[PDB]
């Protein structure tokens, strides 16, 4: 059971020197394309989607939760927090933290989302509650990015993440206003133009969350709205053998382009 698309993804992976994972869901017919779909990959910042969604779920029973202020102290600042660093010795609301984590990949903001959920295990508990048995968040930023090969911490599989991203953005894992808010945030991502988006026709609309970490780990998870047809969900995970390997967003664009050729 190896398709033309899977053979092309294998050829891409062989040329890339790394390990590639892909899961597509076409919501027009619920069909799937999987490449290493059940192998675990380090999530890095793609886990920010699960944390923001878990807070959105909390806000379904607390109408003012997203306006709740959270203190940002100098000691809270973790590498790559361009929004939180403007608010040190001040506050950001949970909505502001969600937007910063999703759209700017603000690490301190992610840590505030994790804390609001009671720790990394609270994010994992939310994943289980929406039917994801695979996702595990074990650490905070920045150590969740160590991406060590063979390490199960802070990993998921492409298959699971694609199914969860569908349920969160297009299904009913969240209330309708909350699903719309998540979609709005993802569509406003600033960090995605070189990843899945770069491999798709420019007329298609994309919301995505990127991730990057050690071992050259380069990830992207996306909901895709092609012109005139039902949306797609696509996840592309990539990781490399050397701890200091460089990012390869072009490999995710290449995977997305192969996927799009098969439609």
């Amino acid at each position: 059971q190896t398709s033309a698309v899977q053979q092309k993804l294998a050829a891409l992976e062989k040329s890339s020197g790394g390990r590639l994972g892909v899961a597509l869901i076409d919501t027009a017919d619920n069909t799937q394309v999987l490449y290493r779909g059940d192998e675990r990959f380090p999530m890095c910042s793609t886990s920010k989607v699960m944390a923001a969604a878990a807070v959105l779920k909390q806000s379904e029973t607390q109408k003012q939760l997203l306006n709740q202020p959270v203190e940002i102290k100098p000691a809270d600042l973790v590498n790559y927090s361009p929004i939180a660093e403007k608010h040190v010795n001040g506050t950001m609301t949970l909505a502001e933290l969600s937007a910063a984590a999703l759209q700017y990949s603000d690490n301190t903001a992610m840590n505030k989302l994790i804390a609001q959920l009671g720790g990394p295990g609270g994010v994992t508990a939310f994943a289980r509650a929406i039917g994801d048995e695979t996702f595990r968040l074990d650490r905070t930023e920045p150590t969740l990015n160590t991406a060590i090969p063979g390490d199960p911490r802070d990993t998921t599989t492409p298959r699971a993440m694609a199914q969860t991203l569908r349920q969160l953005t297009l299904g009913h894992a969240l209330g309708e206003t909350q699903r719309a808010q998540l979609v709005t945030w993802l569509k406003g991502n600033t960090t995605g133009a070189a990843s899945i988006r770069a491999g798709l026709p420019t007329s298609w609309t994309v919301g995505d969350k990127t991730g990057s970490g050690d071992y050259g780990t380069t990830n992207d998870i996306a909901v895709i709205w092609p012109q005139g047809r039902a949306p797609l969900v696509l996840v592309t995970y990539f990781t490399q053998p050397q701890q200091n390997a460089e990012s390869r967003r072009d490999v995710l664009a290449s995977a997305a382009r192969i996927i799009a050729e098969g439609l």
